[PDB]
């Protein structure tokens, strides 16, 4: 069965979608809404990392150039975890798979935005903005095979 081999082939990040979904039992005997899970479990993974380190930042004496961006990053966050996560996992379970494609745009766009709010472009943290936003690319792609 390449059920998993074949929903990876089916995004941007071949790699990134592979070690996301072999390395959750789930997946050897899920159907592609149980892999779109798996991925958004791991988004949401990631994005409580960022959230959490945004949080040390902010309560570490940070220089006066990051109390904003920490700010607005920590919104950011708080969106993709408390509105479009959630959303995207009722529609996978209990709706429309329609909608998860909205909540995995909307968390690839945070993650960049919370980037693009230091000097730069360049914040402190940027390896776990840019795993949420690969990882939910690889999540929109997932989804758009089951609308």
């Amino acid at each position: 069965n390449n059920l998993v081999e074949t929903t990876c082939k089916n995004t941007p990040n071949y790699q990134l979608c592979l070690k996301t979904l072999l390395s959750d039992k789930r997946s050897a005997t899920g159907d592609i809404t149980t892999l779109a899970l798996i991925m958004v479990d791991a988004i949401k993974a990631k994005a409580n990392q960022a959230a959490v380190t945004i949080s040390k930042l902010r309560h570490s004496n940070p220089p006066a150039a990051w109390k904003g961006p920490l700010k607005n990053c920590a919104f950011s966050y708080k969106v993709i975890l408390t509105a479009s996560l959630p959303e995207a996992i009722e529609a996978l379970t209990k709706g429309d798979p329609k909608f998860a494609e909205d909540g995995m745009v909307g968390s690839s766009g945070d993650a960049q935005e919370c980037e693009e709010y230091f000097k730069g472009s360049k914040s402190p943290f940027s390896a776990l903005n840019i795993a949420v936003h690969e990882l939910s690319d690889v999540g929109r792609a997932i989804v758009r095979n089951l609308l």
